[PDB]
């Protein structure tokens, strides 16, 4: 197996994680399960701790930085880490009865439990234009070295790192989203039928979205060409609220319908970040240097759901229009994104892998 780790600036502390990113269904969200490397003797009376913070943060660019402007704290969990308190005591994962094993007594574990209904990891990050500021909702592991709970933590011993929450969606089997609109020009009561439909309700990053696009013209117009999109939808709803759109996806086509016939056809888009990457205004589910970064997934909640709590609330939709020669006439149908996904160890850092960038 692999595990990430991470140790504090004089290395007397060393962070173990199995995972970087935590996948959350709707049931249950992966526990956040690791291990702390401890120097009993360099820290006399002084402890060991380990906080899950979960917050949302306007302004700069993550939780640690001392330029935000706003900081709402969603989740905090603390875990005597060191000292084992047979209080916070738990049953303990495998990949940490294994790793206690390799690192010796001075291994100690450490376990979080992530609420399902908690907002996860979105970054938005805004454009030459916008006005707005970056802003997003983080998941920070701290470990650090302390007597009480309360006194100084230093940059020092403390070793801190981002993980991720990430949404997955199994995918039902319900009816294909459909959409649908007559229109009725100037001057006649022949129509022109628009309609279309996605093959499924669930995608995941990468993977391709098919759209039924059928037109029945009864008009004695023609429908010039035809424009697919796929938009996504941003409200930043907490310290300065707003609303970002922007289009992940385009597919124009010169596809032509006659006057009293019947148009049909299968087009595919592709909403990638790599196509956007230079855009702005857009959600991501982490920064853009790192390459394991994609386009925000949709945010979910159902009944009695506080909105606001959640930071950012993320969207996507299809639009399909006809150019007719005008009033363009056109549907969406929405849609949800989501996230994919005798051992022997061999530790790897935490740091995400980088881009490319000159």
């Amino acid at each position: 197996t692999r595990v990430f780790k991470k140790a504090s600036p004089n290395g007397k502390l060393t962070v173990y994680l199995g995972k970087r990113d935590f996948v959350d269904h709707i049931d249950l969200v992966e526990p956040v399960d690791g291990v702390v490397l401890v120097d009993p003797e360099y820290l006399k009376e002084r402890r060991v701790y380990v906080t899950l913070t979960c917050a949302f943060r306007y302004g700069r660019e993550d939780l640690d930085v001392l330029g935000l402007t706003f900081r709402k704290d969603l989740f905090v969990a603390n875990v005597q880490s060191f000292p084992p308190a047979p209080e916070d005591k738990k049953p303990l994962t495998r990949l940490q009865e294994r790793l206690i094993k390799k690192l010796g007594e001075h291994a100690y574990p450490f376990t979080f439990e992530i609420p399902p209904n908690l907002p996860c990891s979105v970054t938005l990050q805004p454009g030459p234009e916008d006005t707005g500021k970056a802003c997003g909702v983080d998941y920070e592991v701290k470990a650090f070295c302390a007597e009480n709970l309360e006194e100084k933590i230093h940059k020092r011993n403390s070793v801190r790192l981002v993980i991720r929450k990430v949404q997955y969606a199994p995918e039902r089997p319900g009816p294909q989203p459909t959409a649908e609109t007559t229109r009725q020009f100037l001057m006649s009561d022949k129509p022109l039928h628009l309609e279309a439909s996605l093959d499924k309700e669930i995608y995941y990053h990468g993977e391709p979205i098919s759209v039924n696009v059928h037109v029945t013209n009864n008009t004695n117009k023609t429908v010039k060409k035809i424009k697919i999109s796929v938009r996504q939808y941003a409200d930043i709803c907490l310290f300065n609220t707003a609303q970002y759109k922007c289009p992940v996806a385009m597919e124009e086509a010169d596809d032509t319908v006659a006057p009293s016939s019947t148009f049909c056809k299968v087009y595919t888009l592709t909403p990638f970040l790599a196509n956007n990457r230079e855009k702005r205004g857009l959600a991501l589910d982490g920064k853009l240097k790192h390459e394991d970064t994609n386009l925000a997934s949709s945010t979910l909640l159902r009944e009695g759901a506080n909105r606001e709590i959640l930071g950012i609330i993320v969207s996507y939709k299809v639009k399909v229009k006809l150019v007719v020669s005008s009033s363009d006439v056109a549907v969406e149908l929405p849609f949800t994104l989501m996230h994919p996904k005798d051992d022997d160890i061999v530790f790897e850092d935490f740091a995400r892998q980088r881009l490319k960038g000159m």
